[PDB]
């Protein structure tokens, strides 16, 4: 859900307030999504978009009424790293690899503040 993949996120970027700080740029990092990245940072949260639209179509999602946002998961944080839980079930488990990817991608890319809350006339 929302709430672990907020704390992923800190897990590598120990500064950040990833609610505030990713949420919203470029036309992919928030909700929805369309056009062509404007940079890496975007690229992260397009991947991440298509890897919650794979999650969707999977069998073991659709039995659940919880949508990625709201499906919660177990995952630890230890020595900045991160570890999806062996218990998560096949959906659950989807979402979590989904995630810790994109928190990874963010702590790998430079961050553009001129992309922040971008026109979606760009996209
Ligand atoms: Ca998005």
């Amino acid at each position: 859900a929302l709430w672990q993949f907020n704390g992923m996120i800190k897990c590598k970027i120990p500064s950040s307030e990833p609610l505030l700080d990713f949420n919203n740029y470029g036309c992919y990092c928030g909700l929805g999504g369309s056009g062509t990245p404007v940079d890496d940072l975007d690229r992260c949260c397009q991947t991440h978009d298509n890897c919650y639209m794979q999650a969707m179509k999977l069998d073991s999602c659709k039995v659940l009424v919880d949508n990625p946002y709201t499906n919660n998961y177990s995952y630890s944080c230890s020595n900045n790293e991160i570890t999806c839980s062996s218990e998560n079930n096949a959906c659950e488990a989807f979402i979590c690899n989904c995630d810790r990817n994109a928190a990874i991608c963010f702590s790998k890319v430079p961050y553009n503040k001129e992309h922040k809350n971008l026109d979606k006339k760009n996209c």
